[PDB]
């Protein structure tokens, strides 16, 4: 009820401009009194700003914007920062994916080696985004993060700084059953899963319409189709979305308790996705040449006084999702979202640190996570070797060991030998000199 | 949408004609096709029956009651079976609460010694009631159950018939959290509080209202005068001196432990000393009831009799009907209701066991209740669940086990009872009181 | 093999003639260059220590007696310290029991509030015990100590010092193991058997004597005569009839029948009195007629299986002898139904380099209530101690069962802390 | 007592040795008996010429007994050695056939052949334990020591918990002979805490005579692995394989130098390293063929012609005196501490309870008692964990009959790239051991 002061962390993201008009379309719900975009690229922000400036214009003119580069300037007197930073931008990102492919393992944002080198990088700076809050917003702040990796961030994080106000989430089980919709021809509002696991690891134990259960409609569709339908294609746009979508018949055929998330084809299947990706045009190039090109060329064309097309960014769940957090984290909404928190008995045969991503009502006071049980073997075992994955190289963060990071590149699925551990580690310590923790 | 088959186990209850009033008042969200009144004490529930034909005749006419003491009839094609048994009735309470202050322990309708005996009368008789439905009700059957000892029975339905789609509740918290909106001067749709323990044992963490965290200022008030307000003697549950009594404890128990607001029943068991002085062995609480509760709702069936008006805004007193009557609409609409309710733990309170049943917080869907992660609790709380849930599940395996010696072990394990050797005499006592209740003990 | 430095912390005690003559008689094992006597009185330990003398004399005038009170001087190059302290002397043990017996509770030296209010007499020192070794001693010392109450220390002192060179064991189990062998007409040597709890809170789940289990034969006896035999104890007849799957620990008198004992207990004359003008008067006039010239009879110290228990796990330390024993030892899951921080007192093999306690399993609901509220009780007096709290020591006050409400916990906490001034640590 | 002595599958390689080594202990081992049962009638009696002189030269009043009667051979038995392996030493041989077909280690005990090897052994044994429950003695003993342990010890306790079985491995004592080749130390003297699954463990510390000798072993096996000059002596080291594994120990130690690991680590940290070194068409299944089996069928025709025999050829390793040893400490209850795997049930704290960890414990005459060692490193509970639950759910597919439950253990497995690769190699070994392995719906 009182005027906030709604700050974006990573101002110059490619998904601000999709951010700001879900955020604009709950306006009579949520009181804004200063939208500020932070960032540590000045001049990548201003030409995302222009964008933002005109999503502003277009949707809703009274908002007052605010650019800076300044932390003191952007998280004083923070009431909710919506976190959504890219540590090293997307050309550390085809870094991180070259140099998977040049040995041979997969390489993907947050899935493999890739991701894990990837975490290294956020981790810190996460924690120092806790500690700005922490010193210069509200003292009932919230950090609404969504920024990748959510498995390695949220662990770190949560051992780092256990008091922060924050709730990581992720956006891509809301993808999934805005696919799960689809195939049903009911609208994705009332949709409703049960889930557990890792981020980018867990599992549709249950899925319901309306009140009434599904998973069994589902599942025979997805195990002749995968996650993709005939109104799917009208995201699906790309090319290589399809193919993931696809890739979760194989799996929810062989696998067949529960419908399985996209980002199990990297671990279940890591010998199919080496081969499918390339190693010349990788994911991160995709889209520096697809959706990065097309936010800057709408920067240049503003700049040129050409008219805009603002309705390519207002595309996905990915802004509506993270709008109705924070919209639940101001009037107490209880809303039901799939999101990561400490473990701590929510999955009884799983260990307390572990960050699973399950079902919780999200309070003015934080996530309600909801006990859900005693999970199988099959799941439990593949948990308990990302868990381990990403504990060891949390601890390798913390301790500044290079046999930390080395046990936890050993652990991963996608590593298939210690001796190509130790070869991808000393490859990312190359490539990331600045960016990485020193390891000894 | 669908048309409700309504059934109260237990029809001759004096809280029968509180609920029946408070489910026709929400007769807009509860499509009620039928209400049935099932019993097996046939006299007794005829002339609650009266009484219930009469607040039907008040509040909404068009209603149809069926009353019956056939259980076929009762729960065939049964939606929502409301429980509220009291096996062996009140002769049966006074005899628990006079053969414990004979011993010199205390003689509590749901605590000690005498809240032990009436949980081995209920085990059997309350699975009886979940086989009725496996077996006669609808498929998507709820049995919203309320009755006493909610602690015993939930852990041995629990263990027994874990597929049951029961739920088990408790008003006592939700009779405290209305002393604390008038201690505040804040309307209880506001209030919301964070609890854990089990059923009369359990701890207030956190309280708020309208979301704005007031512990430290109710906890204030607590202390000094416990959970009686000058405008908590307003209203009707007041009235009796046994509850202003039991209020007024709390402060003691809130000012030498600080941490949380506790639960009503701490009395009998923190303070033993000062239940068995304050008790009389010829005026128990269970006495107090027939002179009182069970005489005025027997009166105004005669009176009805006999064509003399009835007062029935005397049974429209507490919120008792309130508490259960939402739980059945959030199991009807999936409201996502926020009770304490009694869940397995499983992993909920991650110090205690798994078959553990504790009562926190959770939201009930159509599908049952999901209960919020509480996490772990300090050690003074462990220590004392740990006893009572050892006490509690020694007793559920004399029932099952139909074992003399779980039977002595729970009563020894009490903390009501001081040492085993009056957890002999008062167990050898029960095995004579509850011949016929109570299950074989060899 | 290397020629030992064996201190006695507690020199001073009235057992110390028993545990000095029960080390010797094992010389020929344990290589002592130099035997120790360590105590803060100096008045009483001297008296004593004309005891010891004579001792070693009649049995090895050829080890090297010290008494000192000095600490650098006791623990310097140390390599076993023996602790037998009994902090606030018998003079607070008859105080703590007349103030039990004052709100008729259970007045006892290690149950009940008389147990907690020694307890937090000697957890500090007990603490300066472990850093004056750390510091003074051989780097490899080893601290066998067997003073009580054991369960209040062993956890207090493994939360404060978890890296402490400490073995904390009790000869209670051993005196009903060699009631146990009488009843039997077995060797006290060839008996065993397996034991979970706490200290002075345990279960005798199987006996063996020369391998063949006889727990059902004793269990026959027990029921009857209790632990007494034709060649306290008979009061555990009830306890073993009652409760019929193990063997129950003597001490379980005083939690499962409290108000039983405080009417056999006569406030004028505790036990704590009986050995005030029993045993410990024995010592001191033995000691004045030593001064006086005239002969002693020094057999009547030399009495019980207290000290040689004691000096066979000192033995199997220094030579490795696997020697299985009931310890109390830090859970961590040898009990899988309770906390990692439980001090359990179960069966371990004696090594080298400390006990390695065998790996019990899960416990039955009615031991594990009971366990739990007991470990709970302590683990709440042991925090009350490191963070000075009293709503922390009332909280453990109102968990023993041998307190009847939370009314007498705060009328019994209170009249302690009157009494322990000095002793206890501060608690706002 | 007098005692009747049972070797479950006499026609074994190492029957030979280990009746060699039961016999040097006839002081401590009253033998009333010596049984060898097997199912397979020509090849046990062969190598029972080998066990008749055997005992001729060592202790010839011992009574020799051969038959294939499991009611002859267990009836009033009180200790019984198993050492069986269904479907023989040729069913081996396919076993790490198909796994290198598709690039993956084909070995004994680990990777898809291992768990192959394992789900042909477990009805088995659950059919040993009811044979001994309904005819042996009444305080009856199994010492198992027939592999894959791992599987094998938990199907068994998970079916037969009340079993009076004791799985065991000599595993880790060969590892402790070569450590005490390099500190010129005795095996008598050589002790070490070691925790962790069946060829699946690290040794943690280790001593001799007491002392602690780890920081001095890893700088010698972080360098040359536990090879040494003295090894190379032993017969053991003789075979160009069991050297080219004591040495592939040297890179494992320098990358994770907690503690020093189980040589079988190599297959599941290098199933690189390991695929490009085994031959296809010769793997170590079928260099015992050759070489093993061989030797011990030379010496059975030379018996029933006359020509004397060399024995000592059998009479090497430390395999037949630590299974000896076992048996003894059950009879006289001598309390050895071994390394054995028994339930754990808290003895690893942050491991399931059905888990059987491979620990040390003093064998009583009443079982094994096993150390409490507390909680394990992160990196050694979740390599423990993932192979728990692939042996978890490998014991579910015999139980239940599942083809699920065997993919996902397939699949669990770290030696299988892929479920890709996991389905393919599941559907060749179901073809491949029809006949052995349960039906799988
Ligand atoms: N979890 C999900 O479901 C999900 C979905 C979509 C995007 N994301 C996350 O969104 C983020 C942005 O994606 P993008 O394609 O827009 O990236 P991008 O590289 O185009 O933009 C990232 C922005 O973050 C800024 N930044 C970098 N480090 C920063 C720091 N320490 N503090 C503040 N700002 C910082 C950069 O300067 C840049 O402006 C990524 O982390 C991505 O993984 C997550
Ligand atoms: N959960 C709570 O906090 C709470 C609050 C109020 C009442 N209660 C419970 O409500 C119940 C009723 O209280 P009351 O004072 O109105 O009781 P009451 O004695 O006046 O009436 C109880 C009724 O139950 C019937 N009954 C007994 N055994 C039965 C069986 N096996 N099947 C069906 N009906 C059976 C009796 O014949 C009688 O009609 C008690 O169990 C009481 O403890 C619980
Ligand atoms: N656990 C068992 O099985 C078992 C058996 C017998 C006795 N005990 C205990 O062992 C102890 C034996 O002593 P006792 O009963 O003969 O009493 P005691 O009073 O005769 O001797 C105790 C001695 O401890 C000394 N002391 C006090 N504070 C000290 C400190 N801080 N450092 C060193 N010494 C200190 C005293 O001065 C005195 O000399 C007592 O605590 C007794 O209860 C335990
Ligand atoms: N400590 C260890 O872990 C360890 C050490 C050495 C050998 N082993 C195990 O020893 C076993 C034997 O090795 P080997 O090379 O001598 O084998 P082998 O092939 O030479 O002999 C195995 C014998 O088992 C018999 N057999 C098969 N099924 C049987 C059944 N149901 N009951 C009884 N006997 C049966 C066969 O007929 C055959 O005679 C293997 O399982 C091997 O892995 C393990
Ligand atoms: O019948 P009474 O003794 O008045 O009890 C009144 C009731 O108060 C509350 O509702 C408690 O939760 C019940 O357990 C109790 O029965
Ligand atoms: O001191 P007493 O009354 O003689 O007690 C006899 C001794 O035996 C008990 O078992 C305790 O371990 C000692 O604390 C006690 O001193
Ligand atoms: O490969 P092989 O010659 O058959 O030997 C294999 C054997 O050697 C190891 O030392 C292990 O102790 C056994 O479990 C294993 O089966
Ligand atoms: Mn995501
Ligand atoms: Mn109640
Ligand atoms: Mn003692
Ligand atoms: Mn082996």
């Amino acid at each position: 009820d009182k005027e906030l002061k709604i700050v974006i962390c990573g101002g110059g993201s490619t998904y601000t401009p999709g951010i700001v008009k879900d955020l604009l379309d709950q306006r009579q719900k949520i009181n804004i009194k200063e939208l500020w975009l932070y960032d540590i690229d000045e001049e990548r922000q201003n030409k995302v700003a222009l964008i933002v400036k005109e999503v502003i214009k277009t949707e809703a003119p009274e908002v007052v914007l605010k650019v800076t580069v300044n932390p003191k300037e952007a998280f004083t007197d923070a009431d909710y920062i919506m976190a959504q930073m890219r540590v090293g931008g997307l050309k550390m990102r085809v870094k991180d994916e070259q140099i998977c492919l040049k040995h041979g393992c997969v390489g993907q944002e947050t899935c493999g080696a890739g991701g894990m080198t990837y975490g290294m990088r956020t981790i810190y700076p996460m924690v120092q985004l806790i500690d700005y809050c922490e010193e210069y917003a509200s003292k009932k702040y919230w950090i609404v993060n969504y920024s990748n990796p959510a498995a390695i961030v949220a662990k770190a994080t949560y051992k780092l700084r256990p008091k922060a106000r924050i709730i990581n989430i992720c956006d891509m089980p809301v993808e999934i059953e805005a696919r799960m919709a689809e195939i049903l021809d009911c609208k994705l509002e009332d949709i409703e899963s049960d889930y557990f696991g890792l981020n980018h690891y867990g599992w549709f134990t249950h899925v319901r319409c309306k009140g009434v259960d599904v998973t069994d409609k589902l599942k025979e569709h997805v195990r002749k189709y995968g996650y993709v339908s005939e109104a799917s294609m009208n995201l699906l746009k790309d090319p290589d979305w399809v193919h993931t979508f696809k890739n979760s018949a194989l799996i929810s055929s062989m696998f067949t308790d529960y419908l399985p998330n996209t980002y199990w084809q990297y671990y279940l299947m890591p010998d199919s996705i080496v081969d499918y990706m390339d190693i010349n045009n990788t994911r991160g190039m995709q889209v520096i040449n697809g959706r990065e090109k097309r936010i800057f060329k709408a920067a240049e064309d503003i700049r040129e006084g050409k008219p805009v097309d603002l309705q390519q960014f207002y595309v996905g769940v990915h802004g509506k999702f993270i709008v109705k957090v924070v919209e639940s984290l101001i009037h107490d909404e209880r809303s039901r979202q799939l999101v990561i928190v400490p473990n701590n008995g929510a999955i009884e045969n799983l260990s307390d640190d572990a960050t699973v991503e399950i079902p919780g009502y999200v309070t003015d006071r934080g996530v309600e996570p909801v006990r859900v049980g005693s999970i199988p073997r099959f799941y439990k075992g593949l948990i308990e070797q990302q868990d381990a994955c990403e504990g060891l190289l949390v601890e390798a963060a913390i301790e500044h060991s290079y046999e930390k990071a080395l046990m936890a590149f050993t652990m991963n699925r996608t590593i298939p030998s210690s001796l190509v551990a130790k070869k991808l580690l000393d490859d990312m310590i190359e490539a990331n000199k600045g960016y990485w923790p020193e390891l000894k």
